[PDB]
């Protein structure tokens, strides 16, 4: 029979092969292999697991079902802040942003413009590429410690392939489709339903079982870390690709302009695409692109001076 030996060994390469199939399939939304290759190895590891408990580790994909049920969130202190971002609801008030960036530093200046994703607010540490808390944000300074929920979030990598120390934050979604299966499920069982896929979103965050959230299939897309210290990243856009190239899930529909009609332009484009993504965004996020730019721009007490949210009517 399979040995304790053997099947440490082997339980390390099934976790390897799993965790890159559902990067694959969950990060890169592009899987390469079919189904049942996963599924068989899934199985084999399920297997081991079962015989020798102690092999089950963490990043092993089989705990993503969850099956902790915890009392209630330990607070969640934030001492890099996590900030909101100043508003904007017209071309004006855009233009206007502009105006207010180029006369603080003094040159035109590139955007990154990203898609405002409605969800929840998170923020995840890692420790040696370890994944080691997720919390909310809460109140900007201390939020929720969430991490047993989001060790359900499929695109939620559990271990970096680099032992990077990081601190990446973004939004914590449920796509349409999930949210539509949900309220059917809250509708067959007399339930109310959500009113939309962020408060879905929200109070499947908030459940304290988490094999109840590791079946709500929220998702994610990651935007900046807390503090860049171990990243080399030195713009926006250039910290996107960075997340992705670690692990993340990142939006792909980020794009760098050059000037500021480039910028209206995408609010543009993406206003009138706005229904036909897999998810709902209530917004565009613009944001000066040079980290050395964002810098002399600086906080407000309530949002950073070099972005604003275009918020859609
Ligand atoms: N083809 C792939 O690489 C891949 C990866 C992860 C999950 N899946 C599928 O996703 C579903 C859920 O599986 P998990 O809950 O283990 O993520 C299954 O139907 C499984 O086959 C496929």
């Amino acid at each position: 029979p399979l040995t304790l030996t053997a099947a440490t060994t082997r339980a390390q390469e099934l976790r390897k092969q799993l965790n890159q199939y559902s990067h694959e399939y969950y990060v890169k939304d592009q899987p390469s292999v079919e189904d049942y290759v996963y599924d068989r190895l899934y199985k084999e590891l399920v297997d081991i697991e079962t015989e020798f408990p102690d092999l089950i580790t963490p990043d092993s994909p089989t705990q993503r079902v969850g099956g902790k049920v915890l009392s209630g969130f330990e607070k969640a202190p934030h001492d890099i802040p996590m900030y909101s971002l100043n508003d904007g609801f017209s071309k004006e008030d855009i233009f206007a942003f502009d105006e207010r960036v180029r006369k603080a530093i003094g040159k035109p200046v590139a955007y990154c413009c990203e898609l405002k994703i409605d969800g929840l607010a998170i923020s995840l540490r890692y420790e040696n590429g370890v994944f080691v808390r997720g919390a909310t944000r809460g109140d900007g300074t201390v939020g929720e410690n969430i991490t047993e929920n989001l060790r359900t979030v499929r695109s939620v990598p559990m271990r970096l392939t680099e032992p990077i120390s990081v601190e990446v934050r973004g939004e914590c979604y449920m796509p349409k489709q999930s949210f539509v299966a949900l309220n059917e499920e809250r509708e067959e069982n007399g339930q109310d339903i959500f009113a939309n896929p962020r408060n879905a979103a929200a109070g499947s965050l908030r459940q304290l079982d988490t094999k109840i959230v590791a079946k709500r299939n929220l998702n994610t897309f990651l935007y900046t870390v807390a503090d860049f210290g171990p990243m080399k990243a030195k713009t926006q856009f250039e910290a996107l690709e960075e997340l992705s190239a670690i692990g993340f899930r990142t939006n792909p529909e980020r794009q760098l302009c050059q000037s500021i009609d480039e910028v209206w332009a995408y609010i543009e484009e993406y206003h009138e695409k706005r229904s036909t993504l897999p998810y709902e965004i209530d917004g565009i996020v613009i944001k000066v692109n040079e980290f050395a730019l964002q810098d002399e721009l600086g906080f407000t007490v309530k949002a950073p001076r070099w972005a604003i949210a275009y918020k859609f009517p």
